């Protein structure tokens, strides 16, 4: 048995957005046209305390946009994947890079972990507490907490749009 996996990322993305048949491996096609275009969720719900960590594969430097990260209240098996990871609604969170968003609502700004800084070399991550307060880590290590009121189930939301392209499940 086992894996050494965390939340893993559901099969099912959108056009760009591919996956492998392990299902831990997100990644976009065609660098060289568009950015947001599809979406990457993880298989399973985050548990308490379990932080879903991702690293960045490849980072290219040809566009100006961010990677969006964070948790949703939507199952993947049935989930809507819209333009963008902020662009999520029905109780979902996205840091569109040092901010914090719910539904495509800001309320958190100048966070403390700044996913805009990643690019090749930073690996991200999002965690949900017990009493619904949703959390970032970087390299293993808390960065503070970006929202709070969050529902008893989630799942971690990842996009992979100019600047990000390809991601990995630590």
């Amino acid at each position: 048995g086992s894996s050494g996996s965390s939340g893993e990322l559901h099969p099912r993305t959108g056009r760009l957005v591919s996956l492998s048949a392990c299902g831990r491996t997100a990644r976009r096609q065609q660098p060289g046209q568009e950015f947001n275009h599809g979406l990457v969720l993880s298989r399973e719900p985050l548990r308490d305390g379990r932080v879903f960590t991702v690293r960045i594969d490849r980072k290219v430097n040809s566009w100006s946009g961010s990677i969006e990260i964070g948790v949703t209240a939507l199952d993947p098996s049935v989930l809507d994947f819209p333009s963008s990871a902020t662009g999520l609604k029905g109780g979902s969170w996205v840091v569109s890079g040092c901010s914090v968003l719910r539904d495509g609502r800001s309320v958190l700004e100048e966070y403390g972990q700044d996913l805009d800084q990643l690019g090749e070399g930073d690996r991200v991550g999002v965690e949900r507490t017990v009493a619904g307060e949703l959390r970032l880590w970087v390299n293993g290590r808390d960065c503070g907490v970006a929202a709070t009121g969050l529902p008893p189930r989630v799942w971690a939301v990842v996009d992979l749009y100019g600047k990000c392209t390809q991601i990995t499940v630590l």
